């Protein structure tokens, strides 16, 4: 592979598309690769992990149980509930919940979830409270990935977003526990955690949500590192390509593949 920026750059060329990208340290907050970090990119399904930072605060505030059980009617599904349509006689625990939106992008579940701490108002809210001034929920699921062009609806910037990331794994203002569970949640993704374990050299950890979405739009929000270590966050936005999601997959593992190649920097 060449060096990370070359091959964003490549992925550019060969998708005909917008790629966003940054590489932090995950301790420190050290931003090591940057590549339209400022440009804003539709989050997707990646949301759903900013989502269950605000659930967690909630819960740490007292104002919320992860074991409080929601029940919820056959008419309140939206498309691809894969988990939550299980449930309808039983319901789900507000933990169950962000397992079933992260793990598996459950979309009623992340509804649910949505409803409890104020809607995309509410989430955006939430934002600001921890100083994301940028990222932005105006939608549910699921019309929140239409991507349409110009428009800021449900959108980030990577820069934006691996901040936020990290602010919610790392800085205290979730609780040790509340932490851990997020963190426990992304290392537990079913979508895409054991493909990216097939592909990655013995060593590498990973931890991930990704995202889709209409004109090509894709993502992923990842933690990454040798020697079985959450080293860096990175963050891959796509959007505005008409590849197949097979190709738009193969260029963000072409762009893991040349940190990989080239980690020390
Ligand atoms: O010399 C470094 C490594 O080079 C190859 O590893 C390849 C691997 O065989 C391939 O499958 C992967 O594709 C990249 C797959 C990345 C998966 C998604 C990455 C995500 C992670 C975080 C968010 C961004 C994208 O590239 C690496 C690096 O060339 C060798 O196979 C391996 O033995 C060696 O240790
Ligand atoms: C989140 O990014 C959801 C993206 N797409 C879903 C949607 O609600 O629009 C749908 C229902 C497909 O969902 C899946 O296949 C579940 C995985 C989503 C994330 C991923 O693909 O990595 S729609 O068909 O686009």
């Amino acid at each position: 592979s060449p060096q990370p920026l070359e091959q964003i750059k490549l992925s550019e060329s060969q998708l005909s598309g917008r790629v966003g990208m940054i590489e932090m340290d995950l301790a420190s907050g050290r931003t090591l690769t940057a590549w339209r970090a400022d440009e804003r990119f539709p989050m997707m399904s990646t949301f759903k992990v900013v989502l269950c930072g605000a659930v967690l605060a909630r819960v740490d505030a007292g104002d919320e149980q992860l074991e409080r059980k929601i029940h919820y009617r056959q008419q309140d599904l939206v498309d691809y509930s894969p988990v939550s349509e299980k449930h309808l006689a039983d319901g789900m625990t507000v933990g169950e919940l962000c397992a079933a939106a992260i793990t598996m992008s459950d979309n009623s579940a992340a509804n649910l979830l949505l409803a409890t701490v104020g809607g995309p108002a509410g989430l955006t809210a939430f934002l600001r409270q921890i100083g994301d001034n940028v990222t932005r929920l105006d939608r549910w699921e699921t019309e929140l990935n239409e991507a349409l062009p110009g428009d800021a609806r449900d959108t980030t910037t990577p820069a934006s977003m691996a901040a936020t990331l990290r602010k919610l794994l790392t800085s205290q203002r979730l609780s040790a526990r509340s932490q851990r569970q997020l963190l426990q949640w992304m290392v537990d993704d079913r979508v895409a955690g054991p493909l990216i374990r097939s592909v990655l050299p013995a060593g590498w950890f990973i931890a991930d949500k990704t995202g889709a979405g209409e004109r090509g739009a894709r993502g992923i929000v990842a933690l990454l590192g040798p020697n079985n270590k959450a080293e860096r966050i990175v963050v891959i936005y796509l959007r505005d390509t008409p590849a197949s999601m097979a190709e738009r997959n193969q260029q963000i593992a072409g762009i893991g593949a040349a940190l990989i190649e080239h980690w020390q920097r």
